């Protein structure tokens, strides 16, 4: 083949393009939007459903659904609209000509991967495809064969240890807390300063407040004290319609949910303890190299101060005699897709695709014997 | 102390009285009103503002302002008249004599609770006070350590799950739709039958139409079909001055907004879906006992048929494997205040009051470190 | 004494009672749990810690901690709550009056036995005590003085060869895989069918799924092929909250971790290989009588088909010239406690107790010269 696609069919935001390009060709919301009002205009070019940037643009008149929840596809009829849009609108390919690398979280339901395999061969007729783990792809972008990858998206956070190119699948950790739960918690805490955000259109406004204003405080109790000497840490922000809102300790109490999942009431260890537990499930000789190669990936790792905070916290859990080093590159917003564009381009990978001629004799069950 | 005051400082309607009474000593409109017409009579007892039953009585000559919107005090200069009137006129006690229990919605703005705290210690000089969640009080009145309380007053509808007396604040739900929004919708749909209601006093006339004649259908499409065999479900009502109006399917299409908020153009779950979502956000082992102890509170839960409609709808959402039971007691019009009268009476509660001596060294910020 | 106590302080299930009784007087979860939510009701039995069935019953609002991990007590402040509950709450004895037989896995830390001795004399003031090896007690319940015992609890699996009443301590094997690791692996593989169990309360739901439905395949590859021609091996389970989960090959792929520890990623012999390797470490003349007396003990030996599988596999490793018999009694769930109740009742054992008079001139290091 001369060109494959790589599609990072993620929660909240899809990244899409071709193998061997250095960054995604297309990046848009993993959203389908549907009207919630009467179509009172006549001769208007009214469309029954909107997807990606069209839905994000028109959202005052729409109800917005993400067809992926926690890295699991929950609405296949609208997920087919996202893949149809992806290929025919801004990639503008013929899917029958290009083999597609697809992307998934570890410890997902098998039925997700099977129906995703079925749609690619039976609805899009692709030549071939493969499903790769987001955290395995994240080491190709880094240029490594050992590291522990913390990947944190819109839906799921997960840790995957790799040493000398072998995964330790028994030491993988998954966590149903990422960019959506932080946005919902930001909506909840913004209520107590007097602002209301509740519609699926207002959750997108609060996602922009989260992306623009929020950060990870290197010591939470000292930052909560600092914010009581107020206006020192406060930022103003301008809503659609031009009303201004101001934010204080909620600017960093929001991202702290990653380190203290008890803020959203769940009983699980923080992302620091989860990375440390994942290294401690690994065999003793590999732990020293995993601590030094603690890779970060995905948009929920983009906060200011989060690499510093997690270096402070893994260094408090690990023994003091060795170098915890956290590798947070500036393109980590796309390092899954970038690593998929490398893998789909490798000359040795071209024998590993599931081909149409191998699917159609074995059914969607083929994807469990041929993929990790 | 020998007695304590207790107030549900309600949206639309205040309830007030003393600890250990089995019902409120006073219940009256949460209203202040000012003249909108000339005082032409010389030697008249002319007065520049009115409150409660006095404003409700003079409402031909007044414009009526509710100083509480959606459970938030939006007009302190008139809310201070409501609290002043409450203590000095129909409770007729000196506020410095008795500590006050006070009442709030969950997820409210912190500035509301702070300013309420300040006014009680600095305008009314009370010995001590506390602020309690309307739904936590409703389990004291119902005699339970566990339940999910749907509370629906004039201004707000909210759900609080409680199990073994511990609340789950991650699973709390709040909804800016209750008795006011149903009254505004009733003005709009009575206008489809040609009746005009637009002044604030006409909203009180339409509120009496709602309170006297409205009800919840067990199945809306069957009731809308039944109303096409007309004059069966329809009723007649007598206005002030003695004119009469006849009320059609708007008699049950009004309360159905609680189950279909899209009738008033907002994009949110109905009260059945939001109570189910609140149970489904809880820890799995507690859900069986929340379905069995679903408690109704506040005047917007007083419609005929609402318990039967909600038992039907929650039974359709929940798995059939277990017994949904909705506890709608007849005193649920006052169950918040009744629960406060129990809480203020308990010997083990008297250490939980914020005392004047504990406020004046910490300011109104004391309330967030002693209330829920 | 007229009665001693015997307390099999095992991982995650404590079995306790009097010497001379035929079964444990008390059996309960070896668990302590603490609230993880705000207590909003007051005038109530609010309690800062729950233990045993109180923790297991209220688990929907608790984080649950096991104070024993792999047969090692890791949290003594909660193990003292388990013994205090054992003695005062449902044995309802005064410990000062009764000598107590305690119990431990072989190849444990010496400090675990020392601190366990210290607490019994300095916190509970017992007249005397002893620490027995759980596999030596499994021969006492079995009514034989030669055999090899596969004991497998919640924390640890171990083999102890005994011939003519002498143990062969060079031939003891210990494996840090038993009922907890199988439960945790079932949480992992249930995720691949779409069910997330993640809290320490949901781990108890998965432990009940494991106990009710899981079984050991006689031939794993034949059973996997049988489950691929599906629906014949599937069963379903009703959760708390009344949602139903169906379970298929994960019903027997879970217990196969005992025969293939590489499923949880650990490098070791399976329980068949570890038992055979233990017989091979023994002196050649005893091996015939060890194969003829392969005793099984503890709850992780309770799966349907495990005796048939374990006999099938030892019979393939051992030479065909002689007969393997596996002795898996129907009471084997309590055979350590039953055998401890026999040992503590023997007239020949009453010289072997460590007495308070013999502890308080030697310190807790007495337990290394007087016990096993
Ligand atoms: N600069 C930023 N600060 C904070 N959050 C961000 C930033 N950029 C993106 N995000 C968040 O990252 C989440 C998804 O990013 P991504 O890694 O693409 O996840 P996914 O792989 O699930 O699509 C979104 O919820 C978005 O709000
Ligand atoms: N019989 C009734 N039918 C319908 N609505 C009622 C009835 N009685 C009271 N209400 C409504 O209940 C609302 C407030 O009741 P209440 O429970 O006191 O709320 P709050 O606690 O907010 O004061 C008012 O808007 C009123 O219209
Ligand atoms: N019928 C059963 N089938 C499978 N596992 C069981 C059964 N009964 C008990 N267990 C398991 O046995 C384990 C502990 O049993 P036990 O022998 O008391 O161990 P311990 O001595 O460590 O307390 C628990 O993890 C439980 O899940
Ligand atoms: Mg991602
Ligand atoms: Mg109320
Ligand atoms: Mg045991």
């Amino acid at each position: 083949e001369t060109t494959a696609l790589v599609c990072d069919n993620g929660s909240g935001l899809v990244k899409a393009g071709f193998a061997g390009d250095d960054a995604p060709r297309a990046v848009f919301p993993s959203i389908v939007g549907r009207p919630r009002h009467q179509g009172v205009m006549v001769g208007m070019g009214q469309k029954d459903s909107y997807v990606g940037d069209e839905a994000q643009s028109k959202r005052g008149i729409l109800t917005l659904k993400y067809p992926i929840e926690h890295g699991i596809i929950t609405n296949w009829d609208d997920m087919e609209k996202i893949w149809h849009h992806t290929f025919y609108n801004e990639l503008r390919v013929a899917p029958e000509e290009h083999p597609t690398l697809l992307t998934e979280a570890p410890l997902n339901p098998k039925a997700n991967r099977e129906k995703m395999t079925q749609i690619m061969f039976e609805t899009f007729n692709v030549p071939a495809m493969y499903v790769a783990i987001q955290a395995v792809l994240s080491l190709y972008a880094s240029g490594r064969t050992t590291g522990i990858v913390l990947d944190s998206g819109d839906g799921v956070t997960h840790n995957v240890p790799i040493y000398e190119g072998y995964a330790l699948p028994h030491a993988i950790m998954r966590l149903d807390l990422a960019g959506r739960d932080l946005t919902d918690y930001l909506m909840k805490i913004l209520t107590e300063r007097g602002y209301s955000f509740v519609t699926t259109a207002e959750r997108e406004i609060v996602r922009d407040i989260k992306e623009k204003l929020c950060y990870v405080a290197l010591d939470f109790e000292n930052e909560m004290a600092t914010a009581a000497s107020s206006s020192s840490l406060e930022k103003s922000y301008e809503l659609p319609d031009g009303q201004v809102i101001t934010i204080g300790n909620e600017r960093f109490r929001c991202p702290e949910t990653l380190f203290q999942p008890s803020f959203i009431g769940m009983e699980s260890a923080g992302i620091h303890e989860t990375t440390y537990n994942s290294i401690m499930k690994c065999d003793i000789d590999i732990r020293k190299d995993l601590y030094a190669n603690n890779v970060m990936s995905g948009g929920t790792t983009m906060y200011p101060g989060i690499a510093d905070r997690m270096q402070k916290e893994i260094t408090a859990l690990a023994p003091s005699t060795m170098k915890i080093k956290i590798i947070a590159p500036p393109e980590r917003k796309y390092s899954v897709w970038i690593g998929g564009s490398i893998l789909a381009s490798l000359s040795t990978f071209q024998q590993m695709w599931i081909t149409k001629q191998e699917y159609d004799e074995a059914g969607p069950s083929i994807v469990h014997r041929k993929c990790f």
